């Protein structure tokens, strides 16, 4: 009497649709029906009712094995194992050579429709059918991107967004004008500013003139009532000219060319939290970030009052967390992580059904178009028995071999209500 076995070719991944249903795979048995018992290898997976059965016996040569899944209301693959026990020695059944355990890959298929909804940082509304831009596929090809939230958001004169380019990326030798880059200074000096490392200085600016335009009441008070030093009164200002050409990108904001006139380009790059600093007020580690010190507002704000914050997430849970309760509250928001310190500006996330996030519209500084372009947000590992660490990938669209970016962290920008608030029932006080 031999002792009856049972292979299945592990190559073969079992790939369930996404709809919810009891799929089925089979498994060879040789010499007999051997009695064993299939299990998940995690039995605590949610998306998979229950354990997996042997649903039918009745072919001699081979056993069909039933398993039970919800519907995969995701973007992306799941993965689940089954392995099978020998009922009798209680021990997990070898695989072709022997060695490893009997592994079944189950590979439930990602959602083709799913249904998306989309937050954007406060005050800048919303993109409009007619501003969203599909991409082509690059390797550009004639191919498109069919993910509905895969768009580049376009700036037209009626959108709110900001993104700030370098000029260094934009310029072309012998074509642009010879005096791109120059700027004309706070002495009405003739400075020639570069930004070729300036990422944290581009998305500084961009979440400036965001908070400059939701503060625009309380800085016109604060013109009207501080006592200005008068070197800096031109400085309270945001002007973001939309619709200028790639040739005029030096007179589009001036934020940005304070940054590129005055800060440094240093190769390392910097910080956005110092450059924001740097721009609302006076702390001893930004005494030299530039050749002036702007902080402009430091009758509101001190490092112990401050509206700037930074915290790093490793995990979905912790970089989802970080982006709901940022997108909640007000706040802009800068991406940071290193690569040199790399930073871009985000305005918005996509949801799917299941409040995953799954892509990021990103202010790219380096990037040639003014739009938003699409940053996919994926994992590596799983998503629903999250090991200690999960890091947040992002895939850019644009480019045609998206190297993978790990989000180290999020340094944000709160409007600074209550600190405004309190600066302002002090005047009213004194009056
Ligand atoms: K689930
Ligand atoms: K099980
Ligand atoms: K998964």
């Amino acid at each position: 009497k031999k002792k009856p076995q049972i292979k299945y070719e592990e190559k073969q991944a079992v790939m369930p649709e996404s709809a919810a249903g009891t799929y089925t795979f089979e498994v060879q048995t040789i010499d007999g029906k051997l009695d064993y018992e299939p299990y998940f290898t995690s039995s605590t997976l949610p998306w998979i009712t229950g354990a997996p059965t042997i649903s039918s016996r009745t072919d001699p040569n081979k056993d069909v094995i039933s398993f039970t899944c919800l519907k995969n209301k995701t973007v992306w693959n799941r993965r689940a194992y089954i392995k099978f026990k020998d009922k009798k020695t209680g021990q997990y059944i070898k695989g072709a050579d022997g060695k490893a355990d009997l592994t079944v890959n189950i590979i439930q298929k990602k959602n083709e429709n799913p249904v998306v909804h989309y937050k954007w940082v406060d005050g800048i509304g919303a993109p409009t059918e007619n501003q969203k831009i599909k991409m082509k596929i690059k390797n550009e090809t004639e191919d498109y991107f069919t993910d509905p939230f895969v768009f580049k958001w376009k700036e037209t004169a009626d959108t709110k967004f900001y993104n700030v380019r370098k000029l260094d990326k934009l310029y072309v030798q012998g074509q642009f004008p010879s005096n791109y880059f120059v700027i004309n200074g706070i002495r009405n000096e003739q400075i020639q500013g570069r930004d070729i490392s300036q990422c944290w200085a581009k998305t500084a600016s961009n979440m400036l003139h965001w908070w400059f335009e939701q503060n625009k009441d309380y800085i016109e008070q604060y013109k009207q009532k501080a006592a200005i030093e008068e070197w800096k009164r031109p400085l309270y200002k945001h002007d973001y000219i939309r619709g200028l050409q790639d040739e005029d990108e030096g007179k589009k904001s001036n934020i940005a060319n304070i940054f590129r006139a005055y800060s440094h380009n240093n190769a390392r790059g910097g910080y956005i939290e110092d450059g924001l600093t740097w721009y609302l007020y006076k702390r001893d580690g930004q005494k030299n970030l530039g050749s002036i010190y702007p902080g402009l507002f430091n009758d509101v704000f001190a490092h112990d009052t401050s509206p700037i914050n930074i915290e790093r997430c490793e995990t979905k849970k912790e970089f989802e967390q970080l982006m709901n309760k940022t997108l909640d509250n007000k706040r802009a928001i800068g991406i940071f992580w290193q690569g040199y310190q790399h930073a871009v500006t985000c305005w918005g996330a996509a949801y799917d059904e299941d409040n995953n996030i799954i892509c990021l519209y990103i202010a790219e500084s380096n990037l040639p178009e003014a739009v938003l372009y699409p940053f996919g947000v994926r994992y590596k590992g799983n998503i629903y028995e999250e090991a200690e660490k999960n890091r947040t990938y992002m895939f850019n669209y644009a480019l045609s071999k998206p190297e993978n970016i790990y989000i180290d962290g999020l340094t944000t920008l709160d409007k600074g209500e209550d600190q405004w608030k309190k600066w302002l029932e002090a005047h009213q006080k004194g009056e």
